[PDB]
């Protein structure tokens, strides 16, 4: 009854995971079934699949209870400034928000964290370097964000029994949608420098709700409802755990396309 | 919100002092609410005690694989080589333990010692020599981590939790002069460049009390005894009750407290 490394590993080549993909995990870990090495089994699992040269991400973002404090600019309190543990890319802890996954995979010897602290993302392998390097602060789900990189270098997204709105990716294809009235966040975030901690105004696209009015919270998990329904992406199990695998630069235009077509003007 | 700040004179208030080696077994949730969540107790607790001490917690690991059992401890052939075998810098502390040790192990600089079930976490000044050659038999008596903290004068601090989770009075439970000790053997597996090694592992056993006619929990009532006495300090830490007491005292209380019983003064 036990799911193993080796289980899991031929769960996810019949899915269609490969040798050398760039593969970013959301995962329900508690839905996989019993696990010999608990979490790590699903990270290493993953690794035996893709091979060294092959990368493993998650979205990590950070623990940020200070953000109950800030004023309706976003800034912190001075009598809180000091209080508000700052930003370090190789110590904050990955949100608990996004399950156990991308911590356990966060404290995996080898395994990088992006710079942006909101957008953080997690990679170990071949081209981790690259997907956490010089992640932009501002609007850091856009261009040149690590997400940006996982389509570029035709990364894909496995759900591993997480729930489908979930889906971080959905949020850069929120970025590219060329749509009216889209909700912008800014929050001042600290950050651990050499010289002390450096304050910092962060902007972006808010993630924490829809990028536009007029959409239920777990509007992305229709979106991937309605590409799994045309008939792209993978569906299957892996151990207990339904799951689907999907093509990063697909859902992305996908994503897109949903977007232009109820908000936007698009082309034919 | 419980700051850092707040956290470490909370320490300082019941006790802890510059310079001091500290164990701690804590009940996260009950400190309340932290700002940088188990991070803030950590911070604090290397706050008040400075860069000449020392943080550690009792790591232990998930073998999950016991479960795979045979009355001898051996794991069946057809699993020795699927079962995840010990690696110090990669297993996971015991989840039994709390969030506290995993997050301790995890924080950049803290070492664990190489006896797995027995395994210790310690950060700070003294961390490699706390963790240094943990004795693969009998890892809570002589030249184990719980010794050293015993001779370094440390201390252990429970942060919230129950009180028969003090780990060091395995320690005691193994000093003690007394007849019909309990001992457990278990097949464990290492992680080597050429595959899974194994060590057949001979210690008191700690999952159980020492000897027969006890409770499970008697640790707690050592503790409750000690304070009695006199000895040790009780505080609370941010919302968490708490105590504090000398490592050495309680060891040699808790030696006395088994000799007493079922050995000869
Ligand atoms: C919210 C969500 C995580 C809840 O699913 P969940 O399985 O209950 O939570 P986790 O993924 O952390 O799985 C926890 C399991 O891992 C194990 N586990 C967790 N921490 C452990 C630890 N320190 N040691 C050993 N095992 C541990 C446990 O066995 C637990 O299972 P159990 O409670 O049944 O015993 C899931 O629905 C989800 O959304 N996953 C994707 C998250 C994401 O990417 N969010 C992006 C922002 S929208
Ligand atoms: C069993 C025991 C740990 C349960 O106490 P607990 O406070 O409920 O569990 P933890 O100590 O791990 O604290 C968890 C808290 O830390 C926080 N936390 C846990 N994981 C977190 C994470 N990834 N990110 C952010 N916060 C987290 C949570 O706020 C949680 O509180 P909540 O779930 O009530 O909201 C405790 O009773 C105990 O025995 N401690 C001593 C253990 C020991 O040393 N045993 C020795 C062997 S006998």
């Amino acid at each position: 009854s036990f799911a193993t490394r080796t289980s899991l590993a031929a769960d996810l080549a019949a899915l269609g995971l490969a040798w050398g993909d760039a593969i970013m995990v959301h995962a329900a870990v508690s839905r996989v079934g019993r696990l010999l090495d608990g979490p790590d089994t699903i990270i290493a699992a993953l690794r035996d699949t893709v091979g060294p040269g092959g990368t493993v991400l998650a979205y990590a973002d950070w623990e940020a209870r200070y953000e109950d404090l800030v004023d309706d600019a976003g800034r912190v309190p001075p009598e809180w400034r000091e209080h508000v543990p700052p930003f370090d890319p190789q110590r904050s802890r990955a949100i608990r928000d996004n399950g156990v996954l991308p911590e356990f995979l966060r404290t995996t010897p080898g395994t990088l964290r992006s710079g942006n602290p909101g957008a953080s993302l997690v990679a170990l392998g071949a081209k981790a370097e690259w997907f956490t390097a010089d992640h932009p602060l501002d609007y850091g789900y856009g261009e040149g964000s690590p997400l940006a990189k996982l389509v570029e270098a035709g990364g894909k997204v496995l759900m591993l029994g997480a729930p489908l709105d979930t889906l971080t990716l959905l949020h850069h294809a929120e970025h590219l949608a060329d749509i009216p009235g889209k909700r912008i966040k800014r929050i001042e975030v600290p950050f651990a420098t050499p010289t002390g901690t450096q304050w910092r105004m962060i902007e972006e696209f808010d993630t924490g709700d829809p990028i536009v009015a007029g959409l239920a919270e777990d509007y992305f998990a229709g979106i991937v409802t309605e590409f799994l329904a045309s008939g792209q992406g993978r569906q299957g199990l892996i151990g207990a755990a339904p799951s689907v695998l999907v093509d990063a630069a697909a859902i992305t235009a996908f994503g897109v396309t949903w977007l232009e077509k109820r908000f936007g003007t698009p082309s034919p």
